[PDB]
């Protein structure tokens, strides 16, 4: 029979919304479901969601027959610049089904042979930056990967240089990029977003959408008109037929993919490589066999794609960071029918689920009491795993299309970081995760000394 379900503190007619009106609300969320359990409900003024932690039902809520994804207020704010790019598109669209036929090709483990030289292109420059920092000069980790993964997707992607490693202040496309990501998500904590407070914010939002558009839309026509052949996923777009209505993307759409790559790339990416360094420093035991296995695979000047596919522990750290600090955190469902939930929850066509990743990856029925140990070696018997139970880039055919992408390029970089440089928690750092769409750990610095081993 029927549960009655918990639910966290209220505040009269505004219900449980002030509780998301934190800096940090997924870290809020994940005390509630430590308060709570493996499920809780959740009400605004004119919703619910119902907020899911356990491997037991988030099995479930991952059955593509009975749930599909929703667009959370994030990903509709983010829709406003990039449209009905893959992301930000209900799996109903005609473009989202569309674009997933002509993308994925673009995007398989075979894909990443023809993207690696472009990978090790922008590495390369990371790896000398640092070798060129005088002695003790530090780094600033998040900021340096973000300018990596920025650059990386440009390049691979369109064949665009950001040139991050150049400058300060970023290239004109990703001031305003990053400004309108700001923007959308400020917008979930505006009370009143009519108030003239917000004219400016309003006026810059829709002067930064121009930039993108105007920067990416050239990049489009000026590839179509001078016909360079090309297999990135720009050539791929202008080239690749959906096999099943036969059409091409437009030009329109086109552009909104190339502009949702960015965003939705970025900062997951560079999150996960700034975590895994967090996690190495401050492991030192697990840090010296990841070295150790880098400097015995990674044997040439430029280490090659057969080479990167060997880094089996680097890999394993880099799950085991997803495990602990997931970088897009949460993802949101919808019921296509009535049906219930666990055998206890019923539920209505319509309702809507959020999975709370990072609470998921605690789960002590999969993993142990060891949870929050940072131990790379509980990924070595993977298909041991329960069905669900790791879930960092999402579900079913609405999963990440870059899976692929953003691990080649993590294990890629994060092995060459090992193999020529010693690392030091010169300010013994303190973890804190800022949130924003994404996770990182803000302010965390480092100082490489390096092996001096040449590229
Ligand atoms: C470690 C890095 C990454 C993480 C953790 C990650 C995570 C995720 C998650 C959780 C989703 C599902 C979102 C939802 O259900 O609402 C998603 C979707 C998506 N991601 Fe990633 N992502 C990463 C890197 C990338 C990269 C590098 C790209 C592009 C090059 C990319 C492109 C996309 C796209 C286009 C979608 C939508 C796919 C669809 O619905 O058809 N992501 N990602
Ligand atoms: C479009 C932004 C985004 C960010 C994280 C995951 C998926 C998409």
């Amino acid at each position: 029979t029927i549960k009655e379900m918990p639910q966290p503190k209220t505040f009269g007619e505004l219900k449980n919304l002030p509780l998301l009106n934190t800096d940090k609300p997924v870290q809020a969320l994940m005390k509630i479901a430590d308060e709570l359990g493996e499920i809780f409900k959740f009400e605004a003024p004119g919703r619910v969601t119902r907020y899911l932690s356990s491997q037991r039902l988030i099995k479930e809520a991952c059955d593509e027959s009975r749930f599909d994804k929703n667009l959370s207020q994030a990903l509709k704010f983010v829709r406003d610049f990039a449209g009905d790019g893959l992301a930000t598109s209900w799996t109903h669209e005609k473009n989202w089904k569309k674009a997933h036929n002509i993308l994925l090709p673009s995007f398989s483990q075979q894909a990443m042979k023809g993207y690696h030289a472009m990978m090790v292109d922008i590495a390369v420059q990371l790896v000398q930056k640092w070798e060129r920092l005088n002695a003790d000069e530090h780094i600033e980790v998040p900021e340096d990967m973000t300018r990596l993964t920025l650059d990386t997707i440009g390049l691979c992607g369109f064949n665009y240089r950001f040139n991050s490693f150049y400058r300060d202040q970023p290239h004109p496309f990703i001031t305003s990029m990053v400004r309108a990501l700001d923007e959308a998500m400020n917008k979930l904590q505006r009370a009143n977003p009519d108030d003239p407070a917000y004219d400016e914010n309003k006026r810059q939002f829709q002067e930064d959408i121009k930039v993108m558009n105007d920067l990416v839309d050239k990049i489009i026509a000026d590839r179509k008109a001078s016909g360079e052949q090309s297999d990135d996923l720009l050539a791929h777009m202008l080239n690749g037929k959906d096999p099943e209505t036969g059409e091409p993307l437009d030009d329109e759409n086109i552009r909104y993919q190339i502009i949702t790559f960015l965003i939705a790339g970025h900062e997951t990416t560079s999150g996960l490589l700034s975590f895994a360094l967090y996690f190495l420093v401050k492991n030192p035991h697990v840090l010296q066999k990841a070295a150790e296995e880098a400097a015995r695979v990674l044997v040439d000047p430029v280490p090659s794609y057969k080479q990167v596919k060997q880094l089996k522990y680097v890999g394993m750290v880099l799950n085991e960071a997803l495990r602990l600090w997931p970088t897009a955190p949460a993802f949101s469902l919808y019921a296509k029918e009535d049906t219930v939930l666990g055998g206890e929850y019923p539920l209505e066509k319509g309702d809507e689920l959020m999975v709370l990743i990072p609470q998921l990856h605690r789960d002590k029925t999969i993993w142990g009491d060891d949870v929050e140990e940072f131990r790379p070696e509980r990924f070595e018997n993977p298909s041991a795993i329960p069905q669900h139970a790791f879930k960092p880039f999402g579900n079913g055919q609405r999963a990440c299309i870059g899976q692929q992408f953003a691990l080649h390029e993590a294990t890629l970089v994060l092995g060459m970081m090992l193999k020529h440089f010693d690392f030091e928690d010169h300010t013994n750092y303190e973890l804190d995760i800022k949130e924003t769409l994404t996770l990182k750990p803000e302010g965390f610095v480092v100082k490489a000394k390096s092996k001096k081993i040449p590229l």
